[PDB]
């Protein structure tokens, strides 16, 4: 309840803008991660992580759009485009895992044309461990296994997106 | 009508050590079981095999193996066809990346003391000859393409558990 997250670019239940849409697969978006600002950090938090996941992608496993772990416990915000794949806007110490598009960084929305809106779960994790062993080869599931094993609390924002 | 059998695995039966991962504290043989399918449906132009555990505690289950572009003339995968060096893969087939991070079969490795996990070994009859998959294709990406080209599927679901005591 106390552990919360907000953004200046996205909000729960509201259609994503073009800026956070993937560039590829017929989708021609900005492919930029929205900013995230958390609050209410749980006592004893040793690191944060952010994951973005679409449960509605018709794959059998959803779709992992972004994973970033090992954000220091002293940093309580991520700026716009912190998920860029060259890593120039990551907080010092943080590392990006591999998304389902096949690269380490943020990949925006790209739902099937004509589908009902997909839910993009942006989640900030408060973790009981300073560091987990992830690199640019870590699948979304491997990251999620480790985050679930060290979770204290999670905060989420769930924008939606559909292609008219 | 589309069906699959195996000499090494069976629905609801405990996996033997041959099919348990080698890594993450698991000390198995990490070998894929054989699979033989039949009842191939009219329209089939290739086959695919996937291995998925929905009970893995990750938020997206766990992709243990993906193999696609199995020529429409083959109805069998031999034991160890999923070795990552590709030495036992049928010609033409390609393996996608599993959640362990490699292109090849990775066996079971559930948390100690957990409820038994159900490993879905599934064969797919597809309406297309080739789908663009490579060693970097994630399990979701492969899954996206198989569901879009599916004619029929058959599956076997063995289980595996590691007691703490």
């Amino acid at each position: 309840a106390e552990f919360q997250v907000t953004s200046n670019e996205i909000k729960t239940g509201e259609q994503l803008t073009t800026s956070h849409v993937f560039s590829g697969f017929g989708c021609e978006g900005g492919n930029t991660s929205p900013s995230l600002t958390w609050s209410g950090v749980p006592e004893g938090t040793k690191s944060f992580a952010v994951t973005v996941y679409d449960p509605d992608a018709p794959t059998g496993s959803g779709w992992w759009h972004w994973t970033v772990v090992n954000i220091p416990a002293t940093v309580t915000y991520l700026p716009v485009d912190a998920g860029r794949r060259d890593g120039t806007k990551l907080p010092t110490g943080a590392v990006q895992g591999r998304n389902d598009f096949g690269y380490a960084g943020f990949g925006g929305a790209c739902p099937p044309k004509g589908d009902k809106p997909h839910h993009y779960q942006f989640k900030v994790w408060a973790l009981k461990t300073e560091k987990i062993p992830v690199d640019s080869n870590s699948s979304g599931a491997l990251v999620g296994y480790m985050l679930n094993a060290n979770k204290i609390a999670t905060a989420e924002i769930t924008p939606v997106y559909e292609i008219k």
